[PDB]
């Protein structure tokens, strides 16, 4: 016993939970997987499709081209399955129907997109299920009652579509006042349509079954290789005796117009050939299978045509009863009218505040029914190929078998059943998606992502949609005014494979892209089966129609970019800036949730300018080095401290601030500027080196003016801060670049036309040494120099090993490098190999003067007249005490090279 | 006297003036608009299909739908050659081709899409033109030297594919052998091939107007409405007369086997209908445009037919003398075979580095270009339609005419001069592609854009390109292997018009978005129109074909997204993370060149978290509320400082700051963590209230604790700290929120089932004390709780204001305003008055004894409230009253369960 619906939640189930946030009778709807999503997916996919044009699918097609469609067909919709499932695990699962979840998964910008196209497929699917109830009523329960009788021959088409314009008109205003006034019946009816429709299938494989040994009696008249209609003949023979007189039959009187055979003139083709009773539907062993394997795609108003019988060769006795190809048929038309027997797969989590598991029930139950459903189409394609005659297939109206549903004549008790079953299965059809389109409509409304559609969001006393409803009434009479499923479906098909579309790329896309909070808790979900389903059927969209399928695209990108520039106004407050500002917030987040390290380093510069007392740049070379070492790409930070108290020093911080962008634009400085008025100059850098930057967008490198002069000035604080300023940089482990008479360094107008980058390679830190002279010469000013690695380590059976790791290295950086080692005294180089050796555990004075002049013997003796001198650093002293040593020994270091850049690294550099 | 060319500017030219940065030989090759950009254009906008198929279109097409045809086409080359020239004024003009232009106005991503996209449509267009020359050749030049002599009626005619495959190439071997060795001589013959174009196009003009009064004798042999072909026919006359003997003429051997006569078995047609001569270029005031103005679109096969001339009706006698249509034509496939006519617009500024004035010259210069051959075609069209036959003109091979160009029957000298000047044509511009397209090839290497053509980089001695040129000639060679314009055009036109879709899209997007330096100096360039051009072109791509423009529109996309890629390891260092990075970085520069303010006010949080000694946060409830405020959206930096020295508190400053952004999770807030170690905290405080975030992505508001607790404990810094950070808020002009009581907020979990938030509203500060309760009710926790704003107090003006603004709001709240003696709200209208005061340039027991009766009346209405927000009074201006400034806040929320304490100071909207 149970109570069930194959509904969707709109805003009425997402607001209770919301509300009941902070039970007994939530915990009677609590439905397992199958009755779940099993049973409203099942009911939703069995469409009308699969009674009134699978059999002329399979006829015009030719069982494989049949079963390629309806496996295409079903490809993409697993695909999407499994993209949709990957969603439903993900994150917590919201009481409202599909439409919440893609939203909360996929973000507004999708959720509103996929909402109004498969709002669109709602609609358009309303007006198909009318229309094809129509259809069934009309064709096969009542032809009398037509309001327009078919005029002649050449309007009866015309007069039918009429027919199906008023009624439909008619029929869906009565389905919209059903939907407006007593949806609760819907519920309750939703397991009776479902009941309909499992007995309609299981009554199509009872008649296919039968089939094999005894086969029903629906003969059909053919002429020679033509066939005939029986709408009106009684006897497949040429002359029907009556009362012992061989008097002719009917069909005499529809292709000879004498009707009593006294010397009648009858046309070429009916004297010549001759009419048969052929069996319409042939035992399942019988192996018609193999004849009608085959495509036919006869044009529109082509005879149909058995390629089995006799025939003559005369041709012109063009005749009424000929059954004729309704329409000119295609790979391409096959497909978009057989894909809306397919979609319906966003139901299954149309009732997913109503479950126990969601992340359990959903994914299981959807793609269990889509299994069934495609075992289903896939075996009644096989099964009507070699249970129907080749001709019967072909008829799209159910003619040529006395005016049967062609589906029909396979069932057990007869065909009465599934023409009833079809019909009430599609009434049914059209009542849910009449009472699933509103609601969806309402919910887009409410969520307030799109403005103008606010007026819909209005409801009934019950939560039920009153003006949405209107829209999506008004959609379907523009629908049912092209009365024809054969074309209502390619458009149907369109808007639903845009929405499965969709929700295959985003899932892709958040997946690759590493999105935060994406996490598909999925045991078979790999982004590329979502990848193959949008490839899959974007094919398809564009198959069926590559103008219909642009409008579609173009429709979506453009709500998807409004959403997006709506979304940015209502959070930021502007439209545009707004927009950057999300997504250069979208980008930080997605930053931060990712290894801390990278494959490579590449050095991002801070710039810490000096504000003299005047409050101007003291050194504007600093930006012009940071912009020939970053190139204008990358990211640069310029900080910068005034020192002072900033409760008065605000205007001066604004003056001083447009002052250093002024400067960085000039210097073709690409980045940012931060100032920070601090009491202590030392404690404003010490703040600046650990703060700039949001979170991903830190620094590694802290670029430093030199403290020239410093023993000139009789104050000791400004040698002493920076001292401080590089321990500070060692301990936050980033790297340093410490710029010496940065006053001759080259502008960005000027250039070198020859010189040498001496890079001065020693023991450690060989990442960062080696890495910066190539980004320097990458720069036009630097661009015409050479460079030369001064390696110091051991004499030379060291280098010769260590030779070949930095040429191949080299190698790999493809830049000219010539590298010479030069050998040197352990002595001298002392201060290294005991930072070295800290270092490795970890993981005087006069001494270090007296071979830093060594050094210095060295350096000048090879270098003294580069264009700039690189060069490691030591670790500065542990005792503050040595801070003058340690100066005078960079000072000693340091004298007599034009441009010097020291460099420390203190990091994971590579 | 002048010695100019028409190619391109590779990497070679980049290069010298990269160079040259740091003369007497530059100065020489200065050349004015004119002969820089004007005739470059119009020497590359000239094809062959001008010639060898614009007849045919006119017929095929009907002068009215060739007339759309060319006006289309024309009018998506004129939209792009107007955003080409909005990129090319825009900044500095580079020195090499059109293709440096395109990536330095349009970043190295679209660069290197364009750069790609356009070099294969110059190779497929090297590709055309071969076969173009091949075809004249081969087909009207000399016909007896093929070398597949056709044969039968199926096989001849795939027996002339077989010779134009073999001849294309061999053409295609000897013009690649001609650019690699002696791309100078193309140079100084340029000259010459334009000369060709422009005699053969004054040529077709003056046989127009020549066909005025005196028309040429052109004569077709038409059997009835039955077009026949006159390649081996003499006399369009059933019996040709021979020695006074009427002896039967050739067609009767070629519709009748006899050739005697003897009794003769000629067929149906033949025998009921009449040969006639029909003149095949009647006068241009004969009048036959009228019977030309109609669509054709005849299938294949079928023959062609005059609908003017008599006819039997009877059937059946095919022949082959009867003229066919060679390919089942259309629109959309017309469109196709036509749009490589008006290619060639980004050869205007292919000749950039050699200019005077280049944003002036380009512009004007490239847009005339466009006019003149727009206007060269569409008075063809015309002139095809009013002087050739209706019948002559569908004919694409010549036929019917004796076996001559049908563009060539009208000329003032005769035929040849325009078959031998298209000839000639349509070879040099086959050169001129062959060194367009390994120029452009090695440009795109050379800028190291995409790693693998890094091969193709390789240059010679002289700086040409040795093995972009050979890859060149191998796509040249799989083009030619389809030995037809009528299936080469829709290739090449895709690939160019792909070319202009993107830069027509590139235009329109960095117009709109205000990407930085963007600054085009055009006079009549809006972005609308690059858009109508994309549009329109992009129409047109998919017209011509569904599933070619598919394949090239991914095939760019891939291009485009593996450039950023791998431009961000490249710079960042790092593949997805560099390209977040890239991305972010982007999006914040182009958020710097923008208005600083913002038409709505929006609170972006700085939550200050205070650390306590164990190192843990000492108010959780500061994130959630954080988080409830602006529910998951928006900016929140979540700063705190660690007292200490930062020289070895490196590692606690890791662990606290893990510890934040897990509780900040934990809170379901997004957001970012700084942490500052410093000496002071007051100092530290105020470094983060004025540094936190990148420029453009700056906070506006600053949340703090209130300091509980703040008479019991005896040091005074905790209480004095508060005040401190509040001037700093005010002197930085941010917004404020001081949270009182905050242990009893409420948790993200749990919710209110009813209650009130009692904004109250004091004279000044409306807009943020407004905005906040809307921002709050927005989320689940606020959601089931009412509004009501106890007004107090241009106040009257601002008022009406938030009024107006609670209406714009649409969300149910009640305002109750009730009247307050000034002297109570003292401290509040006083600070008004110091606003007005400064604007308009541009103690403490009566603030405590007015206070009280604030408590009075706000705890008299709104004891009960869930949340009280209320408005601040400013700081003393000494520093001595803050003691007695706290004590005004401390009494002024004295009894109220939980108060958001606001401060404007900003001008907030
Ligand atoms: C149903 O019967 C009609 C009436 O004969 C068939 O029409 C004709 O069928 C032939 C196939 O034999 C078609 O092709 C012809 O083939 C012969 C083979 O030598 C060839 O000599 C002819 O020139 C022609 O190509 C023919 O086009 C078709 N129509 C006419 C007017 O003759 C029809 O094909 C039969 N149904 C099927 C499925 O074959
Ligand atoms: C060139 O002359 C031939 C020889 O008659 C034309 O063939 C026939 O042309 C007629 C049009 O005059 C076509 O349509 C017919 O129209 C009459 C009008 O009443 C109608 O009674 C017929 O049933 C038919 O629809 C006809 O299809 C066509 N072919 C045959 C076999 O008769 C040919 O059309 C002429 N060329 C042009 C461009 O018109
Ligand atoms: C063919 O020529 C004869 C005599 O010149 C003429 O009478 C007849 O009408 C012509 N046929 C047609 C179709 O004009
Ligand atoms: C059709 O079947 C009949 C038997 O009544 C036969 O006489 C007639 O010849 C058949 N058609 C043919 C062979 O033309």
């Amino acid at each position: 016993m149970a109570n069930y619906t194959n509904l969707t939640q709109g805003a009425k189930e997402h607001e209770e939970a919301e509300n009941i946030t902070e039970k007994k009778p939530t915990k009677t709807p609590q439905m397992g997987t199958f009755m779940g999503v099993y049973l409203p997916c099942l009911q939703n996919i069995f469409g009308v499709i699969l009674f009134l044009r699978l059999t002329w699918v399979v006829g015009t097609a030719g069982v494989l081209q049949a079963f390629a469609i309806v496996l295409i067909c079903c490809c993409c919709t697993m695909l999407t399955a499994i993209s949709m499932s990957a969603i439903a695990t993900n994150g917590v699962v919201p009481a409202g129907g599909s439409y919440f979840m893609i939203s909360r998964a996929l973000g507004p910008e999708f959720g509103g997109a996929v909402g109004l196209c498969f709002y669109l497929g709602t609609t358009f699917a309303a007006a198909m299920y009318i229309l094809g109830a129509i259809e069934i009523f009309l064709v096969y329960i009542v032809p009398r009652a037509a309001i327009f009788h078919s005029d002649d021959a050449l309007k009866e088409s015309a007069a039918m579509l009429n027919n199906m314009r008023v009624y439909g008109t008619a029929f869906l205003v009565l389905m919209v006042l059903v939907v407006f006034i007593g949806v609760r019946y819907v519920n309750k009816f939703a397991s009776l349509f479902l009941a309909c429709v499992i007995v309609s299938i299981l009554a199509i494989y009872a008649g296919a079954i039968k089939s094999s040994f005894a086969p029903p009696h629906f003969p059909v008249c053919m002429l020679g290789n033509r066939t005939l209609s029986s709408r009106h003949i009684d006897v497949c023979s040429k002359t029907k005796e009556i009362n012992n007189m061989t008097v002719p039959s009917k069909l005499w009187g529809f292709f000879c117009n004498s009707s009593q055979f006294f010397n009648a003139t009858c046309d070429e083709y009916f004297v010549h050939n001759n009419v048969t009773s052929i069996q319409g539907i042939p035992g399942l062993a019988s192996g018609i299978i193999t004849e009608n394997l085959w495509s036919n795609y006869l044009p529109k108003g082509e005879i149909i045509e058995k390629p089995s019988a006799k025939s003559s060769d005369v041709l012109g006795s063009l005749n009424h009863e000929y059954v004729l190809v309704d329409i000119t048929t295609s790979f391409t038309l096959l497909v978009g009218i057989f894909f809306p027997s397919v979609t319906g797969i966003m139901a299954g989590s149309n009732r997913s505040g109503d479950l126990k598991d969601a992340q359990k029930s959903i994914p299981i139950g959807t793609i269990l029914a889509i299994l069934t459903t495609s075992f289903v189409y896939l075996s009644n394609v096989v099964l009507f190929g070699a249970c129907i005659e080749g001709v019967v297939l072909r008829d799209k109206f159910g003619d040529a078998v006395k005016g049967n549903l062609v589906v029909g004549t396979l069932s057990w008790p007869s065909p009465w059943v599934i023409v009833i079953g079809s019909f009430f299965s599609t009434c049914g059809a059209g009542l849910q998606s009449l009472t699933g389109a509103p609601r969806l409509l309402q919910a887009i409304a409410k969520d307030n992502i799109i403005p103008f559609l606010r007026v819909f969001g209005h409801s009934k006393a019950n939560g039920e949609p009153t003006w949405a409803l209107l829209l999506t009434a008004a959609i379907a009479e523009l629908g049912i005014l092209i009365a024809s499923l054969d074309l209502v479906a390619p458009i149907l098909s369109m808007f639903f494979l845009m929405c499965y579309l969709f929700v295959n790329l985003a899932c892709a896309l958040q997946t690759l892209l590493r999105t935060p909070n994406w996490r598909p808790r999925f045991r078979y979900y790999h982004w590329a089966l979502s990848f193959m389903g949008m490839s899959i059927c974007l094919a398809l969209m564009f198959i069926s129609s590559w103008y219909y399928a642009i409008v579609a695209m173009v429709i979506a990108g453009m709500i998807y970019k409004y959403i997006e520039y709506q979304g940015a106004e209502k959070e930021w407050g502007d439209g545009i800036r707004g927009l950057s500002l999300s997504a250069a917030r979208f980008a930080l987040l997605r930053l931060e949730e990712g290894p801390p390290h990278t494959k490579n380093w590449r050095p991002q510069l801070l710039v810490l300018l000096k504000l003299d007392e005047d409050l101007h740049v003291k050194h504007p070379r600093l930006l012009t080095f940071a912009s020939q070492l970053k190139a204008g790409k990358g990211l640069t930070i310029v900080g910068s401290v005034i020192v002072g108290n900033f409760l008065e020093n605000y205007g001066e911080a604004l003056a001083a601030e447009q002052t250093i962008k002024h400067l960085m634009e000039a210097e073709k400085v690409k980045g940012f500027c931060q100032l920070v008025v601090a009491a202590k100059l030392r404690e404003g850098i010490s703040h600046l080196i650990q703060s700039c930057g949001l979170g991903g967008m830190k620094h590694n490198t802290v670029v430093m003016g030199w403290p020239n002069g410093w023993r000139q000035s009789e104050d000791a604080r400004a040698w002493k801060t920076f001292i401080g300023t590089v321990r500070v940089t060692t301990a936050a482990h980033l790297a340093l670049l410490v710029a010496k008479n940065i006053s001759f360094f080259p502008s960005n107008v000027e250039q070198f036309s020859e010189g040498n980058i001496d890079v001065w390679w020693i023991v450690h830190d060989g990442g960062m040494l080696m890495l910066l002279p190539f980004l320097l010469k990458q720069h036009k000013v630097w661009r015409k120099c050479s460079i030369r690695i001064f390696t110091v380590a051991q004499l030379e059976d060291n280098s010769i090993q260590m030779k070949k790791d930095l040429a191949t290295f080299l190698y790999h950086l493809r830049i000219e490098a010539e590298v010479e080692v030069v050998e040197m005294h352990d002595s001298d180089i002392s201060a290294y190999t005991y930072e070295r050796d800290l270092m490795m555990e970890q993981r005087s004075n006069v001494r270090r003067m007296h071979t830093a002049v060594k050094l210095n013997e060295v350096i000048v003796n090879k270098s003294h007249e580069a264009k700039l001198v690189l060069l490691n650093m030591p670790g500065p002293p542990r005792n503050p005490e040595g801070d003058e040593n340690y100066m005078e020994f960079l000072e000693v270091l340091t004298e007599g090279l034009e441009r010097v850049l020291l460099v420390r690294g203190g990091g994971s550099e590579v």
